[PDB]
């Protein structure tokens, strides 16, 4: 159901375009879906969660929720209380 010449010809007996849709398949055989995890969100970046998770950077003593300790379960260590040198010289 698509253009037809004769304007019948698709209701004659059983026609239609060349093939049930269109030509035969392309309907099949691939798909994006979660039909048993009616949850997942976007996709999940396990090893780069640095932009989602209550993991990483300094939630400690300078941010803005009091929980204080490490950070969730220590993934990121150390880099924006102190440190040492850097980028500055004469």
């Amino acid at each position: 159901v698509n253009e037809a010449n004769c304007k019948a010809a698709m209701e004659i007996v059983c026609r239609r375009e060349f093939g049930h849709k269109e030509e035969e398949d392309a309907s099949e055989g691939v798909t994006t879906g979660d039909p048993d995890c009616p949850f997942t969100k976007a996709i999940p970046r396990e090893e780069y969660a640095n932009k989602y998770g209550p993991t990483i950077g300094d939630k400690i003593r300078l941010g803005d929720t009091d929980l204080i300790a490490e950070i969730e379960k220590d993934f990121a260590l150390y880099g924006d209380e102190s440190v040492f040198g850097g980028g500055k010289v004469i």
